[PDB]
């Protein structure tokens, strides 16, 4: 498997096969992602258990370049696989951030980011925006 | 159980609950979509067995109106929950319409879309501009 984050998170086997949370698009980052969760995750997700989400959680969100379609120009679509991007949650192991574990993976190679050990610190520069919401942006999309 | 679509197919059971095949965002109708499929639809994309899809895959596409995060507002993010659009795989039934059974579910109230049986045809005008590739456009994204 790749090697683990600096802060000694594992890859989680098989993400590629987790259930489906939401999907998203940042204008300045010129991608789509998909937002996936373990079976704990989308449990939470769908029984709106997140105010905290439950121990054991695991969110992805894969990102990929836009492109776009050759037979349909206007279907942005996606392109290069840059990064799978976690958050692990246990309360008390990762009490310094938020009770999350972040981890970051970058595109097909699967390289772990991070300078060192300290890395999720960046993450939470962000995350700590959405302290009222267990430092979880994603609303997970509705559906019937 | 949601009615039948116009020409018999009946609504998927437990596809929120299917993987990932990719995800997308089209310019004029100001959305984001996933597309997942069924394990049939998810073996062949995984393996490029798409030439043509294997009978008995489904894919489904989820359509959300594009919104705007509250607190990171360059983040695109599902609104209102549109359609959920489907093709069946069953090259000997569907003969007709590419070998794809196509059928459209409204909303969260899962309302059959079409005004009768022949509703097909609509989605027929444009799937035929990807006849070459089964009538599929999208590109399974990639994953390692
Ligand atoms: C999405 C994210 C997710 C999904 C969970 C969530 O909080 O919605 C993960 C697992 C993750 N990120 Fe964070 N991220 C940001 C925003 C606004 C969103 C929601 C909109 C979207 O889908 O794009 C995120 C913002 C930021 C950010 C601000 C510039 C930074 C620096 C980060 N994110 C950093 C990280 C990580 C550090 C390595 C990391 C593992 C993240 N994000 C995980
Ligand atoms: C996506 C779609 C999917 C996923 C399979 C695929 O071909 O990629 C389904 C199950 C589906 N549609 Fe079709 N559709 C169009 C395009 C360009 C894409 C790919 C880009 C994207 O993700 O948005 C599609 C185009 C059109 C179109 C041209 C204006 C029409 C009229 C339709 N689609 C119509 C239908 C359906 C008729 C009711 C139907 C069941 C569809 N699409 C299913």
């Amino acid at each position: 498997e790749p090697a683990a984050a600096p802060n000694g998170i594992s890859l989680p086997a098989g993400y590629k096969d987790w259930k489906m949370i939401g999907v998203s698009s940042r204008i300045e980052q010129n991608n789509l992602r998909a937002i996936l969760g373990n079976d704990i995750a989308v449990k939470a997700a769908r029984e709106g258990r997140t105010h905290p989400w439950p121990d054991g959680a695991i969110l992805v969100k894969l990102s990929w370049k836009k492109s776009t379609h050759e037979l349909f120009p206007s279907a942005e679509v996606p392109g290069d696989f840059t990064q799978a991007d976690f958050m692990v949650k246990d309360a008390a192991k990762y009490a310094s951030t938020g009770g999350w574990g972040y981890a970051r993976w970058l595109g097909m190679e699967q390289k772990p980011y991070g300078a060192n050990a300290d890395f999720a610190q960046e993450c939470m520069g962000c995350h700590s925006g959405a302290k009222a919401a267990d430092y979880v942006f994603t609303h997970p999309a509705k559906l019937p």
